[PDB]
């Protein structure tokens, strides 16, 4: 588990839940999140086996949370 | 007695879960159900299944987001 | 998209934001930059073309981004 990257995918979620003018959990639940931070998703197919992460969330949101992953993960 | 920490966070995962599915929260779990996972925190599916409340169906439909949040309460991540 | 430049587009947002004294996403949001990194416009029309970039944004912010993207495609 990295705890690091989990607070980064929060803040995330937080940045386009605001200017989305959505509660956070809207765009994606904790459990969601975690198994993120566990899995380390940086392909459609593997954001997919995500819990909570259907082709309309991955449509919308998926970018910016599979950039994120991978940037930490290569350490950007 | 239960974490009430942990048991407010699976009471917001519920509500998140419900809202999503357009189903009252109980259909989900209902509270006794989220207490008792608080005060067992199950981690596995047979443990899931040794609650209250929570069958086969509701472990395939709900388990794993669950299973997730209790796992990463127990660890402190 | 070019992962170089999506990395370097994160460092100038995150000087712009620092200065104005904003979350990042206020300046552009995740999303955004990706399609800058994928597109890499070069021109204010090509800016134009990018979800989440107005005239607004574009006077603002505009001709730092463009700048460092162009610098990038050349090798600068």
């Amino acid at each position: 588990y990295d705890r690091k990257l989990f607070a980064k995918l929060r803040k995330l979620r937080k940045s386009i839940a605001d200017e989305s003018n959505v509660p956070p959990y809207v765009v994606f639940n904790d459990a969601t999140l975690i198994e993120m931070a566990e899995q380390m998703p940086i392909t459609a197919s593997e954001m997919l086996s995500v819990n909570g992460v259907g082709m309309r969330k991955l449509e919308r949101f998926g970018k910016p949370f599979m950039a994120l992953i991978r940037a930490h993960v290569d350490g950007d």
